């Protein structure tokens, strides 16, 4: 294999992490676990894998039994025909956590995995002790306001939200070429490119390089409409909510969370654009320790 | 594998088209010309070439001297580092046409070539007899209202307006794979996929498949900010204007042209989505003969 196995990757981590599999509801999920304490669930997003949490999992494993998943269609997990709406994927994680003997877990999600961490606290509040959302708010009616074009100074367009809606074309252009996508996303994100080295980038690209791997990733975005339907319907969250926002998304994230939760805390990752676990593992790790 | 050359392609048409070149402002343009009559300039868009006009050139050639170009950055034309705003590309065509001894020309364009057509009239009204615009209006403030996401029942998103803004990534993903891009666009426009055959699709892919060819293509889209600015300085067009719109862009095309010009005629291509000269050749060709008269 072009990159090491998740098995080898897990063991490279300080300390005592182990790569594993579990079948739930017909879908085999991959995850990496270790550390001792109350359970803490880490959910990554696109186009990443559990390996996105490599920088913080050690410090977090000191206080919690860390469980870093690959969502369905992500990396080492099964890549089924459907079920990529955020609700269904939170259900998978529900079954997974209970199947491992926990009635309640701390949750933390990033990007797509943040939408999933929100749909987890929304649909299974009993099984959610505290919830942390890194950067990315759950889809709502405001996704329809995203513009194709930004006036030159204004910001950055999330072009992949449009591109990932397409059938066939994404896998046709991106299969075997995800390293370039990953390189583009980091060139418009990181203050320092060496924050995510060549090998780590290749680990992500290998997870996504096959045509079925690219297609599954897109399913996450194609379920945007559904996710938006489902969001209107959710009651407010009662359990403690943590929102960590970068410079790009902090106040949008604060606006939405305070409108969707009664007990909210906000932290600003002042040196990060999007990839908080990789960009500021220091701040993220500490924030989640304090919060939990 | 390889496709026919532009000289071969031009000679395959009825009747009398020759494949040519002219150096203007140091930039070398490829074009195909033929026929007899008043000069008719024909400008294509992304990701096509002059060959997009194959179905309508023979009819038009019976009445006009047809000059069907490849824009700066397109097909057989040079691909310099800059100059991809519509005003500069219009100047190119203005230098070309005048250098061929034509003080005034009829002009029709499509897609990106429609923006160029419009820019040509806006910057050189003395050199523009009349102008026709197929489907695509010139960039203005409304481009900043286009949405990344449409609701399920709603019209189609122009995802490539966003994608082609990018540096480096588009070459990296599309080089060698342009046939797929072209198939997606036709899958989402043609009523019947045989309206544009395999060989014609490969003719476009080949022109666009190199990293530099893709990069050039995106330059047309990246110049949108500049084009929008330039448009805010343009006075209304007073020469005769013809807008030919697809079935789902007609209303938008009309409202924008009647706001930007004073003498407008509209034709609806009501079996077409976007590639008008390929989807309704006889409607296009007819609308142009009647309007250039």
């Amino acid at each position: 294999g072009p990159v090491p196995s998740d098995r080898e990757l897990a063991r490279s981590l300080p300390g005592g992490f182990r790569s594993r599999h579990a079948r739930v509801g017909g879908v085999r999920l991959h995850y990496v676990s270790g550390g001792h304490g109350e359970p803490l669930l880490l959910v990554p997003g696109w186009p990443q894998t559990w390996w996105a949490y490599r920088k913080v999992m050690p410090q977090l494993a000191r206080r919690y039994h860390v469980i870093a998943v690959d969502l369905r269609g992500m990396g080492g997990s099964d890549k089924p025909a459907g079920g990529y709406d955020k609700k269904t994927m939170a259900a998978d994680l529900h079954a997974l956590v209970r199947g491992l003997g926990h009635r309640q877990v701390n949750v933390a999600g990033h990007d797509i995995g943040s939408m999933v961490a929100f749909a987890f606290a929304a649909n299974h509040p009993e099984a959610t002790r505290k919830v942390a959302l890194l950067d990315t708010p759950h889809p709502d009616q405001s996704e329809y306001e995203m513009r194709i074009l930004c006036r030159p100074g204004t910001g950055t367009t999330l072009w992949w939200w449009a591109f990932n809606q397409l059938q066939a074309l994404p896998e046709q252009l991106m299969h075997g070429r995800m390293r370039h996508v990953i390189d583009w996303l980091y060139a418009n994100s990181l203050a320092d490119q060496s924050l995510v080295g060549d090998l780590d980038r290749d680990i992500y690209a290998n997870a996504y390089n096959s045509p079925q791997a690219v297609r599954a990733g897109t399913r996450w975005y194609q379920a945007c409409h559904q996710d938006i339907t489902d969001q209107a319907g959710y009651g407010k969250l009662t359990m403690p909510v943590l929102g960590i926002g970068g410079n790009f998304t902090f106040e949008d994230l604060r606006n939405k969370l305070t409108a969707q939760a009664t007990d909210v805390h906000m932290v600003r990752a002042s040196k990060s654009v999007h990839y908080l676990p990789e960009e500021e593992p220091d701040v993220v790790a500490g924030a989640l320790l304090d919060f939990f």
